[PDB]
């Protein structure tokens, strides 16, 4: 069992055989209101994002990473696995094993939390990390750096073959949620400074996400009291947005510089960008082309993540030799 | 010209030879209170904390150094050079070269930072990290693993024999600030469902630091309706605050893991806390005594870490030569 | 001025007559930390194994022969030679001469080297073979075979009649340095797989030669974590230093098969070992005793060659005319 | 099945009557990838210089020298011989005796190694020396001293008379590998002193080989902090391969006090060049030309000495008389 359980989508792909792209966010009844009719015992995915208005909403993976459960009593995991893995259970022991999806920097805690709920549901402890199932489902080789832009952390991937874990690799905390402030900022610039929450800056990010190039595009969108409406223009967006790329390739720069010679010459690895990194236009333009510029490696951008996630759930399907899951 | 950024104090240490014991916190008034240009154009330090409801509190520091100035103009870095550095300005033009401590892992914008701020002081800029800071104002040998327990990060770095710089150190987010989350979830899982805020967490911290032993105290503070006042058990206070040990001694370990023979033979050389943990009883007690227990070494806590970064600054005044200067 | 320079010593017996039994290694601090002219330049001695974490030390004998350095100023071997004249400095025209040790097989090249730093310090250079200057210090008749097995090669050489010069004599590059390869493919491939340098394979071999017999002794070390700590045995340093034996007596046994019939019956001139070797415990077994046996000879083992090296500075001293000057 | 055996390639011809030019260094799988012993059972060749970085390498002819496999099972010269003779192995029993090539001067722990192969595929075990190959192929008078420049050895060959084969010769390991630690101890001198490994300083001497006249060539590759690539000089090149002609015409001066009136009067005879070294541009000049000048005796060089070892394995294997099979 193979889940990419991320901050958008929860990818599913089953050592059995069927395939479930759910969702996430989880959350349950904010206040006492209605019975199971109204809202559920738990929410988990698409109706909690459609409901996210009248639940309180538990972060269960802060920053893109098992946290721990911050209701302290591990029922925000325990019915997000009812609604992932229970309703969906294999009905003949298709000998299941689990392996969820942590950051590249992941914590022993989160190990620890993963563990506990192997013991607990009937799944061999496994912990593999999200670029992982990367470069072990899509065919690369080494050194494909593989940069993993999602809404919680930036993970910046590029390890040798021995895949020693977080050594000679880093987690950035600049990602999507970082930009959402600093669209906030950018609109607190403009003539009414609007107040906006997050929600509006991640629709923003997902509808218009043109960043390298000037592309000449504007959000119709209605000021705070409801009545006004104007396209808001994309030029300080721009400006907010381009300025994480700088820190995503230092960390290649400095990695790059440390590694072996047949590892510094990889004008052919390129930089491959997934999650919603791969939905930004633009990001070619600065490494590829003539605009930071940073050397003349050439960019690939994975077409469709969610769909060439379960690729790596497959991969680490079969055959994981029980020997492989002692040495994990 | 030695500054030691903080929370808890903003030391100075000039050549001339004075000490300013300085505060944290810069705002500006954010409604028509006093007068902001010919009273207090930007507010730094205790008034601050005074007028913390009249004024925009847009932070600068984050624990650490430079964050990013939120103004975005450099206005809180501008007015609070002015409230430190322009009041102890020399007036015979001392050789003033500008150390300012940044957090074991800083960034190269923070450094840009420090450039900015070098142009508007005129001042040679200089970078010289925090836990080498402590080492250069308490000359010990090596290797006393410097631990640095501050607000914002959690600073841990072994010092090699030729100290080369901050090459393998490690940078924790969990600081006070994450002791004070757990805090509030501690006490939102309690009968009386206790409201308090981020700084009624700290001040309880502050007052009642006893975590490795159980030591019956209890704090005098009022409930969640406000009026009610009763001494409020420290039971969970205790608890929350021990959580954070295993992540320390983990950093620790795996570094020893990885050190030679020669760098592990060093439990004579102990370790070495900094910092708002140096305030915190029974901190020894899970290394020094027989409670983790972690190995053998023995544990000395810093008292007043104010006069120490000042020793540092003191180390780094002389004689400093220009070729170290242009090599840093 | 007689000096035997080793790797564990530096014994100087001067002309006037007396004795400074020096120490090893010379380094110089690596990076920019303290300062050398407050220390030391370079640091000559058991300071610089003691600090050999703090220091680079190059090698600056490689097998008992003098590197190129890289450096190309032979400030190593400068400060070497200033640290043994600051010990014994000549005053009223102390008839100096330098009586050189070589290893057997020294090239033209390297003796050339050493006559150009003999003619910079001002001295009459006398170029002696080690074995032949072990055998002017403790006189045995002919022929006493002496083997000096030291860290860097092991040196054979039959005495001759006459001592003539370099007539048939064994450098062999396996010595202590290539059994203390051995003592770490022995702990690399056992069951715990621990993790230790050469400097503490030495020190386990100083501690507990114990090679002919299976004398039952363990060394009381720490693992390849650091923290745990137990009796390691010494079945397999046994088995890793019981192959040094076999190619010392490869070489006799070539020696003997050349050897004239009034150099055949040499049985009671026995062999002598000087060095390291002199203190491992059952090596006189496989030779003198019945376990290889290698025929019948007595062995004879140098009693403290530190002490015993001056012995041939002595007899080195006087004599040797201005025909002998003119000679080497 | 004669063997020229080596570090960078070998040279094989059958008894069938053909020639096999394969590629050195043998490894096997240390990171996960493929299968580890069913991919390639052991990898040699160019599969392990392509692939370096994912497999561990235990040489085992240490400059010319067979070692003792630190593995402590002796798999890794076991599975180079199932990779090249058993691949091209006769299968009507064309009486094949093995004859592996030694260096000049082979140890008796060298023939215990040869015979532990020889029952490994049982054939006679027949001791011929590499130098040998050459002077029977290419049918040179006596005495022409032939000097083969390889990478661990250059064994130095000089016919002698009676006694027991090797009788007045010697293997120079002042080889290739001497050369690498002179060639990364002079790009040191440079102004940002290139730090490069040996594969690069092989890289370096392979394309640019102008040692004896200062021919104006450059290499695009990167510096020492190697960001910019420019075209780098071979100045100290030229330094670091001076000081290797000296030392080889050092032996050959003492060969020629040891040869008799008529071997010493061998100047229309030459010295023969073969191996790597016969590819270096410069070479007679020391020896023939003006330059050291050693004499006038005339140089010759060996064209395509990788194909003409062939020729000196054809040789030994026919007729090879049995007679001298059982004599040898
Ligand atoms: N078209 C788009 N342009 C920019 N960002 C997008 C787009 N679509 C989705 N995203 C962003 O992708 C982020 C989710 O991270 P992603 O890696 O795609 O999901 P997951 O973490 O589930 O694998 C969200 O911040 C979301 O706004
Ligand atoms: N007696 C005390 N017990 C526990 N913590 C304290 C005490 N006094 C001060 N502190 C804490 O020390 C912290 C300040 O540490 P400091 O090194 O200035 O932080 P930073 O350098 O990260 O800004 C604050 O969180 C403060 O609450
Ligand atoms: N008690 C001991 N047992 C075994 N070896 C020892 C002992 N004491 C010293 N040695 C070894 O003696 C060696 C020093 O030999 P030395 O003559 O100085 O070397 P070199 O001749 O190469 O200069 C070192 O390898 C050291 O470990
Ligand atoms: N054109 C060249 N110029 C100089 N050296 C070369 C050249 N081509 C190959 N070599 C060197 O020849 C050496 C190997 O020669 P070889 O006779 O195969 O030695 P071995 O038998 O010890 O492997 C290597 O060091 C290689 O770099
Ligand atoms: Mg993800
Ligand atoms: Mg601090
Ligand atoms: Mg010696
Ligand atoms: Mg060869």
């Amino acid at each position: 069992l193979g889940i990419d359980l991320g901050t958008s989508h929860t990818a599913v792909m089953s050592s059995r055989g069927k395939k479930f792209l759910l969702k996430s966010v989880v959350g349950y009844p904010k206040d006492v209101i209605g019975l199971k009719l109204l809202g559920r015992p738990y929410v988990v995915g698409d109706e909690a994002f459609e409901m996210r208005s009248y639940l309180d909403i538990r972060y269960p993976l802060q920053d893109g990473v098992l946290s721990e459960i911050s209701d302290r009593d591990i029922e925000v995991a325990r019915h997000l696995l009812t609604h992932v893995v229970k309703s969906a259970e294999p009905g003949p022991n298709d000998e299941i094993c689990a392996v969820i999806g942590v950051p590249a920097r992941a914590s022993a805690a989160n190990k620890a939390l993963l563990l506990k709920m192997a013991q607990e549901v009937v799944h061999t402890a496994l912990v593999v990390s999200e670029p992982f199932m990367v470069g072990y489902g899509l065919d690369k080789l080494i050194n494909t750096i593989i940069v993993d832009i999602g809404a919680g952390t930036t993970d910046i991937c590029a390890l040798k073959g021995t895949v020693p874990g977080p050594e000679d690799q880093v987690t950035l905390t600049k990602a999507g949620n970082y930009v959402d402030e600093r669209l906030q900022n950018a609109i607190l610039e403009r003539h009414p400074e609007l107040q906006m929450n997050v929600n509006v800056a991640c629709a923003v990010k997902e509808q218009f996400s043109f960043v390298g190039t000037p592309t000449e595009v504007a959000s119709f969108e209605f000021r705070a009291a409801g009545k006004p409406v104007r396209a808001d223009v994309t030029e300080p967006v721009k400006i907010a947005c381009e300025a994480l790329m700088p820190d995503i390739i230092e960390s290649i720069e400095t990695l790059l510089r440390s590694f072996q010679p047949e590892y510094q010459a990889t004008v052919l690895q390129n930089i491959v960008f997934a999650g919603g990194g791969s939905r930004i236009r633009g990001l070619a333009a600065y490494v590829k082309e003539k605009l930071r510029p940073f050397g003349d490696a050439n960019v690939t951008c994975v077409k469709d993540p969610t769909f060439d996630g379960c690729r790596g759930a497959l991969r680490l399907a079969e055959e994981l030799p029980p020997q492989y899951w002692r040495q994990l």
